[PDB]
Parts: structure tokens; C-alpha cells; sequence
């Protein structure tokens, strides 16, 4: 919070000499009802009287307005402040590692980002000028107790009972908070994921499931908020019942004063009228309070994810002197194991040559696309190394292994925005004929063209404006334009039809002439003109040659083959 | 309104006679400093002192606990009604027609149901007891007008002024709050996008572009904040000139009124203080304006939605003559208009005859999802009827419809939690044995039984614990466990190997239960020996017929066909 605002100096000082000199003029102003008990009724005075109201009114104006200018500065400091803090929290996330995307939910990722608006009211600009005005209330103090030393010492004590009330409700208010704010995020989790599978929902009648679990998360966010509102109830309780006895306190013993002639009828009236400039600012900062712990949970949750290493981890320290990733890919000893759920790939030892198109073939349960995954360092193999082009993959830096590598999920994800944005990703400067040229690569133009518009298109959320075979196109168009290094084209042909299907095949074969092509597929129609399959017992490469060595052995590929045919 | 004070109405009275009594209070005890500067100084009374002190003290702590009373039942009523709020905005949202679903994206959805939270701020203890303690000020004006009849016209012109600046701030704090709504909307559903596609997103290694879109959106939404700050600056800073102002010339004018004799120095020392009970509680509410303001805004767009006509709504009548859904599918003549962009189907005619197994196969363009899609009617025919053993797909109860066809999209979706839960969406009631049953057609009981818990492991969202083939494979067994009639089989198995695929197709030739199961396939080796195949492009069924007639026939099968093999 302190770098943030490190920039930002000279608004500060003049907020602070503002709010100096707007507490002076408050300080003076104070002095109306003295003056007016005790030189302006015992006597007929009456343009003095007149004098005297207009100059205080006057003195009022001009504190009223340096009162704006304060909070137009305040206003502008918070707006930057929270800025900064949710472009960092966003930035951060958009850079963590796999792993906890599977894990975590997208609802609770969402509410932590959407909590910042918390953050963002308790710093706006009525709080944070609350707080000036109590730490400002410290002349006010002192020339509090210059005055009269008894009453300034019953309002310290009343200081006191402010103090330890807010130290006893500093953990329960924070305790209620948090749990509010993750029963929220369950709520938030369960809504997300119930709207993104509202279409399975209503083909098999699930509202009533989805009906009662929500009504059951709102039960609990509504169990935690209420309790939080008897916890607050408790404080404002307490708080008010300090205030009014202080208020009647002071003002018997100022009484009591005046009986025994210390003070004159008037300064007990202007003691009460300046202690609106040194019990008030602490009472409505007290008030706000639970708005300060609020938004104290919200940091320290935004805290708590910041804290996890970002993507690039352990990249030990990196071997960026080189130019492409041509070469073998080196699969070997490698075991990886998903972190305690139970063993996928033992040991597996393949070799790719140097450009050349290869394809894995395997059951279903095969960790076919946990290659891919373990390929480009999504995840990180449990045992060996990858060895690309005989260099470690993990000695190559990740943006080089990102932009190099190619690839096609079986998930096909497409952004809202234009087919433009669209087949130009992570381009963002690629001319218009590459993106024709790739279209037509992938067969993605005859469709573009009879649209509404050509390349302009709007397409709604998910891709919904188009089909799964068309979404499939369009991704698998999206990839050719990167001009990799590695295509790993991961079952980018099950929802095409038999036409297309040949006509992209045909077009895969002729990518250039440096390029090494893995194709995770299991279409049977494909992988007949290859170099070399390789077929996994959902452990490790069992059969390994080409598709005429393949069928020459009576083993499990002619078991699978034999039956594709007919 | 809203219609909340039928159930709620002891609780509402409570609050009343506690709001009575706590304004009594506090008038009363308003009256220490004029018995203070009117009756205890001038002639020194000590004793009496006390005693009166001590009176007020009591007093002020009897205030204090009916005030606490009062939060109490007010917490627990605006508690009570954002729950209420709540659950009938969720229960409306969830049966929407799919065309809302279609064309608002969900980060907007998200946001509207979490303004909410917004709708509750404005319902708090406190923002309540505030706005009874301003209509409860009337006994405060009413003795304010009686005790002194001339300082009362100034406090008038004080709520005046308090009207006409709330009268004139009342439409900028809307347009500003609806401004900043609607672009929060937008940042939310950026945001929910940009991290379901983190994926792809990593992959492509777009996280700048993504980051600057987010830095915009962001960046707009705090331009209309700051525009909003302003407006309640200004706001602010009228509403303190009011006040301040207003003060000070009851001073001056009760000042005047004890020169001239008119009333005595204790009396207005005394309207000072219990002006606080006519006056503050009006400028507390003004200064909480802006919160109601929100309310206001958040409970009108959660009313945009509100106003949509459920699904059920649409369809005209329901029979209950039919019982059944088995029978014959005749599309007659139908044409749709996909939502005004290109007409997908044009004249379509197809005679499904009763409980067998047809496919329906074409070009990767074709409307095969969506006669499927129009066979479950999420969505309406522009022109022609579904007609199904003799009735009208548009006659028919929705629920049935729904219950009795089973559909396994090509977006598998498996909800997180336990396996069993994934594979009972539907009924509840059913045994654990008609489970593993389906478990073991779909093929599916061989890969659940290695799994650390069995039919119990907890899947995460969207069921990336397991892969797209086993998520199809778990869709398959759930489908077949809702026993069907009208059973659609859209390219179920995409990505399941030859075995597993081998296996599925003998299960569905061997179920024979008077099913009508239609295979939206691609993969034409599952349908060489499946009845009669539809083949449909451009929204036409061009040819049709048995593998073997369409193989005589020598059309674009036979050409897709020869192309496979
Ligand atoms: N996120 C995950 N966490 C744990 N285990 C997983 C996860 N995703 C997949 N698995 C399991 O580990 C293996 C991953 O291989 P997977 O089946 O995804 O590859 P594949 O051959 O490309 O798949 P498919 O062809 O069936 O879509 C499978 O046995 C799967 O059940
Ligand atoms: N949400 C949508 N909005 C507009 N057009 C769509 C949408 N979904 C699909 N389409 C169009 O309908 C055509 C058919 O798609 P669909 O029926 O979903 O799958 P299939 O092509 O397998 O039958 C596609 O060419 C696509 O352009
Ligand atoms: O759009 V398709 O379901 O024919 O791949
Ligand atoms: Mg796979
Ligand atoms: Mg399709």
C-alpha cells in the first residue's frame, strides 16, 4: 500500500494542510456559543451580535469549502490507490501455475477479484477523511485540556472505553467476516457452475437439485451475515451507551464546575461544542470500524493468493542462448503421477526425429494428452527429463516453449470478439492474408464467408454462435498461425465429418518441410502414411514402428485396427 | 411494491412501539441542559443536581435498550427479506429460455444476481432505524413548533432546502450508479471468461492482450466511479452548507428572541439540543441517499430480468391425454430461422417410424444438433410441427418431454461433487444397483472401479478430474440410467476408442427396450447395419434410406463412404 502511494506527494501534503487548517477554522468557529453567552445576551448588544454571527458563518463557508477541496483530493487518491491494487491482483493471476486451475474453482477465483470493491468503499472519500479528522483531533485535544483540565480528564476516560471496545471486538468482527466472505464464494462457485451447465440442467430436468443446493448456500451465507449482524449490533450498543453517559457525565461535572465557580456559565457550553472536534471523528471511526475489517479480510485474501509462486517457479535459471525448438523429442525415465491421486506414466522412453509427423495412439484412459501437458510445460514430470534437441526442456525459458509450440486442446475454447481477434490470439500484429491463408489451411474460410459478415462476426461467450465441429475449425486454424516448431495436434479431428476430415488431413502433410507434427488421435482413418506410432497400455509404450510393422504383428493395434475397418 | 408485511407483521409493530418509546426518551432526556442553565445554576441546587442526573442517566440507558431492541428486530427483518429476494430472483433465472441463456453471457448473469448484496446494504439495522427515526420526527417538529412557534419556521426552511437539493441530485446519482453497474457487469464477465479460457490462454501466451482488455474494462469502470464520487462530493458539501448554516442562524435568531425578551436563555439552549430529533435524522437520511439510490438501481435490473417470460409460459396449453412419449417422430414441413442470421433448416421433412434406431448424419454444417435441440424444444420451430405418435410436440407437457428423452450433448458438462451425484441429475430415488448397471452398458463400470473411492471420488468443476472421454462416457451412463424412450445419442462417442466404442454400439443394438434412439454420428463404421440413415445437408434431406440402399443409390454417402475407407 505504501509503494502505491509513493508517487503521489504533493496531494497528500495538501490534503494534510487542509485538513490542518479546516480543523483550525472548526476549532475557532467553536468559540460561537461562548462568545454569545457571555458578551452578546448578559448585555443589549446587538450589532455585535449581528457582527459576530456573519463572521462565524463566514469562518464556516470557508471551512465548508476547504472541506470539498480535501475530499475532491482524497477521492482522486483512493480511485488510485484501488487502481493499482486490483490491476496487480488481476496481473497476478492471469500468471499462476496449471495446477491450481485445477483445483481451485473459477467462482471462488472470482469473488476473491470482485472483493476488492470492498477495499475499494473503505478507502473512498468519506472514511479516509474520517480517519484525518481523527488523527487530526489532537490540537483539539490539547486545547481541550488548555482549557480545563477535569472535563478533558473525563473525556479521556471516555477515549479509554472507546479504545478497549474496539480491542475486545477485533477478532470476533474479523472472524464473522471471513466466513461470510467464503460462504460467499461457494455461493459465487456453485451460481457459476450451475450457469455454465444450464443446458444439461434442463435436457434432464435438474432444477430442483440446483434449486435446493443453492438455497441451501444462501441458508449458510445467511446464518454467517446474521451473525455478523448481532456482532455489530453488540458494538453499536456498547459505543452509544459510552457516548451518552460521557455526554451527560461531562456535562454534570461541568455543571459542578460552574457551582463552584471554575469555570463561567459560557465555557461549559464551549467545552460541549469543541468536544464535537475531539469525541466525534473517534466515535464515527469506531462506526466504521467493521467497514475497516471488512476490508482488512479482503486484503489479507487477496494476500493469501498473491503469496503463491507465480507460473514460472522453478524455471532454474534459464538457457535462452537458443534460436528454435528443432530437434528430438527425448521422452525418457519420465513418470508423472498428478500429485497423489495414483501413477499415469511409468517410465515411458520414446524418441521423435529431427521433423518428422508421429502419432500416439491408445486406449482412453491412456495419459495420451498428459504428454501434450507434460510437452510444454504445463506440469512437471515426477521422474527424468524431456531432452528437446538434447537441451533439458526446463533449461528453456517458458515464453520460448509458449510461443514456439503449438497446440490444439480436445476442450476447443473461443473467446466473445471478432473471428479476427479470434484466429489472431497471441499474434496481435499478423496482416490479413496469413489469416486467409490459415483459414483456408484448415478449411475454415468456406464457412467465414457465408456469414452475416467475413471475419467481423461477433460470437457469443464460448463460442456458442457457431457448432462444435466449427469451433474445432476455427481452433485448429487458430494454431497453424503461430508457425511452430511443434504442432501437437490433439485429437483436432473427431468432430469433423468425412469430407472435411480427408481435406485437412491432406492439407496437414504439407506444413512446410521443418516441423514436427504429434498427432493424438485416435481416429483409425488417419495414421496410415506415417513414420512411427506409438501405442501405451495406459502405463507406457508397448508397440512402437510404423502402421505396415504395426499390422505385421498380430498384437493389440491389429485388435484395434481389425475392427475399424469393418 | 414488494409485498413483504403479510407474514412479518408482529415484528413490525414491535419495532414501532420501540421507535415510539425511544423518541419519547430521547425528548425527554433532550430537556438536561435547559434544567442545567434554567433551574440548576442560577440557584445552586447540588442536591437536586444528582437527583437529576441521575434521572437522565436512567433514562438515556433505557433509550439505549430499546434501541438495541429495535436493531435486533430490524436485522433479523432485512435478513428474512434478502433471503426471500434471493431465492426468487435464483428460481426465476434457472428456468429461462434458452435463447436469454444464448445471448447474455455469463459474467453479467453473475453480477446482477451479486448485486444483491447492494439490495441488502440498503436494508441494514441501521439504514432502517434511520428512515423510522425520519417519519418518526413528527412529535420532534409538532413540540419543536410548539415550544417556541417563531425558531420553527427556520428549521422548516431547512428541510426545504434539504428537499429541493435531494430533488435536484436524485437523477444524476441514477444515471451514474446505473453507468457504473453496467460496466462492472462487463469487467465481471471478462473476467469469468478470461479464467475459464486460462487454458488457452497460457497456451497461446496471450496473458498481455488479455491484461490490457482487463486494464480497459477496469478503467472505464472507474472513470463512471469518479464521476459518481463527484456527484456525491457535491452532494455532500451542499448538504453540510445546509446544515451549517441552518444552525447557526438558530443561534443567531435565538439569540436575538433572549435580547428582545421573547423567551429565555435556557429555552434555547434547549431547542439546540433536541433539534438533534428533528433535524439530524434528516440529514442522516440524506447523507444514506446514495445507498438507496443503489438499491434502487440494483433492484430495477434484477427486475429486467424479472419481467421474461419463463419457458413454461410460452407453450401454449399442455394435454394430459398422453402418458407416453414412444411412438413415431414426423417432422413435418419445417424451416428455422436461426435467430435471424441464416435459415440452417428449410423444408425438412423426416418420418422416424416407432421405437427402433435411425442416425442422422451430414456435412459438419448441417442442423443435426439443432433438430436435436428442436426435438426437446429448447427451441421454437418458426414454421411446422414435431409431430409424435399422432400429437404435436407443441401440446405436449414440458416436463414429460424433458424426463422421457434423454440427450448426451456434445458439450459434456459434469457437475462437481461425487460420482454418483454426477450420474443422478436427474431422479433421486433410484437404487445404487440401476447405477452400476448403467455403468456397466455405458463401459463405464470398468474405469470407475480403479478410483480411489469408488463411485464417491469428489470430481472437480466441470469434471476436469477425468478426461473428455471418460467425462462422454459417464454421459453416456447417465443417460441410459434416466430410462428413455426418444433416446438421442449426439456423437457420443467423439473420442472413445474402437473397444470402448465396440462395446457401446453392442449395448444400444442390445438394449431393445421400444426405444427410438437417434445417432448423430460422424464416424460412419457405427452405422453400417443401423436401419435407415438420414443423410441432411444444407437443411435438406437430400437421400436417405439403409447403408445398403444409399450404397446402391451411389450419393454423397456412398462418396463419404469410399473417402473413410
Ligand atoms: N485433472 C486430472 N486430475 C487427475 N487425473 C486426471 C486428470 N485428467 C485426467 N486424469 C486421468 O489421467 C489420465 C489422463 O489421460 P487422458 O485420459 O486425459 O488422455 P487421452 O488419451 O488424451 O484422453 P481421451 O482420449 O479419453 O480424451 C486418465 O487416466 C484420466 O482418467
Ligand atoms: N448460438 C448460435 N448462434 C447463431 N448460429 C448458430 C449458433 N449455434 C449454431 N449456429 C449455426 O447453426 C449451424 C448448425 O449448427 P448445429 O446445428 O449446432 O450443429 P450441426 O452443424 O452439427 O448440426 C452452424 O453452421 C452454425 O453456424
Ligand atoms: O457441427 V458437428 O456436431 O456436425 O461437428
Ligand atoms: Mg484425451
Ligand atoms: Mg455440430
Amino acid at each position: 500500500f505504501a509503494g502505491f502511494l509513493k508517487p503521489l506527494k504533493k496531494t497528500v501534503l495538501a490534503i494534510f494542510l487542509a485538513s490542518l487548517l479546516y480543523t483550525a477554522l472548526g476549532i475557532a468557529g467553536s468559540f460561537y456559543i461562548k462568545f454569545l453567552f457571555d458578551d452578546l445576551i448578559k448585555f443589549e448588544k446587538l450589532n455585535d451580535l449581528h457582527i459576530i454571527s456573519a463572521g462565524f458563518a463566514v469562518i464556516f463557508l470557508l471551512q465548508i469549502f476547504l472541506n470539498y477541496y480535501r475530499s475532491i483530493l482524497v477521492t482522486k487518491l483512493g480511485m488510485s490507490i484501488d487502481k493499482s491494487i486490483m490491476m496487480e491482483y488481476y496481473s497476478h493471476v492471469l500468471k499462476l501455475p496449471m495446477n491450481f486451475f485445477n483445483s481451485r474453482k473459477v467462482g471462488e477465483i472470482i469473488s476473491r477479484f470482485m472483493d476488492a470493491s470492498k477495499i475499494r468503499q473503505a478507502i473512498s472519500g468519506a472514511t479516509l477523511t474520517i480517519m484525518i479528522d481523527t488523527i487530526m483531533a489532537v490540537i483539539g485535544g490539547i486545547l481541550l485540556y488548555i482549557q480545563n483540565s477535569s472535563l478533558f480528564f473525563i473525556s479521556f476516560i471516555i477515549i479509554l472505553l472507546y479504545g478497549i471496545i474496539v480491542t475486545v471486538f477485533n477478532k470476533p468482527i474479523q472472524n464473522a467476516n471471513r466466513q461470510i466472505m467464503e460462504d460467499n464464494a461457494k455461493l459465487t462457485s456453485a451460481l457459476v457452475e450451475s450457469v455454465k451447465g444450464i443446458e444439461t440442467i434442463k435436457s434432464f430436468g435438474a432444477e430442483e437439485q440446483t434449486e435446493k443446493s443453492t438455497r441451501d448456500k444462501i441458508e449458510t451465507v445467511m446464518k454467517s451475515s446474521f451473525k455478523e449482524g448481532m456482532l455489530y449490533i453488540n458494538l453499536s450498543s456498547l459505543t452509544g451507551i459510552v457516548a451518552g453517559l460521557g455526554g451527560i457525565v461531562i456535562l454534570w461535572a461541568g455543571a459542578y464546575n460552574v457551582i463552584k465557580g471554575n469555570m463561567s456559565g459560557g465555557q461549559l457550553l464551549a467545552f460541549n461544542a469543541l468536544l464535537a472536534y475531539f469525541l466525534t471523528p473517534v466515535k464515527n471511526l469506531i462506526d466504521l470500524q467493521p467497514l475497516i475489517q471488512t476490508a482488512v479480510v479482503a486484503s489479507n485474501r487477496l494476500g493469501e493468493i498473491l503469496e503463491l509462486a507465480t507460473e514460472k517457479e522453478l524455471r532454474e535459471d534459464s538457457d535462452d542462448f537458443v534460436i528454435s525448438l528443432k530437434g528430438d523429442i527425448e521422452f525418457r525415465n519420465v513418470d508423472f503421477r498428478y500429485g497423489l491421486r495414483k501413477p499415469v506414466l511409468k517410465n515411458i522412453n520414446l524418441t521423435i526425429p529431427k521433423g518428422k509427423t508421429v502419432a500416439i495412439v491408445g486406449e482412453s484412459g491412456s495419459g495420451k494428452t498428459t504428454l501434450a501437458k507434460l510437452l510444454m510445460n504445463f506440469y512437471s514430470p515426477e521422474k527424468g527429463d524431456i531432452l528437446i534437441n538434447g537441451h533439458s526442456i526446463k533449461n528453456i525459458s517458458l515464453e520460448l516453449i509458449r510461443k514456439k509450440i503449438a497446440f490444439v486442446s480436445q476442450d476447443v475454447f473461443i473467446f466473445s470478439g471478432t473471428v479476427k481477434e479470434n484466429l489472431a490470439l497471441g499474434n496481435e500484429n499478423v496482416d490479413m492474408d496469413e489469416i486467409i491463408k490459415a483459414a483456408k489451411m484448415a478449411n475454415a474460410h468456406d464457412f467465414i464467408e457465408k456469414l452475416p459478415l467475413k471475419y467481423d462476426t461477433f460470437l457469443n461467450e464460448s463460442g456458442a454462435n457457431l457448432s462444435e465441429g466449427q469451433k474445432q475449425r476455427l481452433a485448429i486454424a487458430r494454431a497453424l498461425l503461430k508457425k511452430p516448431d511443434i504442432l501437437i495436434l490433439d485429437e483436432a479431428t473427431s468432430n469433423l465429418d468425412s469430407i472435411t476430415e480427408n481435406h485437412i488431413k491432406d492439407a496437414i502433410y504439407g506444413l512446410e518441410d521443418d516441423v514436427t507434427v504429434i498427432i493424438i488421435a485416435h481416429r483409425l482413418s488417419t495414421i496410415v502414411n506415417l513414420d512411427k506410432i506409438y501405442l501405451l497400455k495406459d502405463g507406457e509404450i508397448v508397440e512402437s514402428g510404423s502402421h505396415t510393422e504395426l499390422i505385421a504383428l498380430k498384437g493389440a493395434y491389429f485388435k484395434m485396427w481389425k475392427q475399424t475397418e469393418n
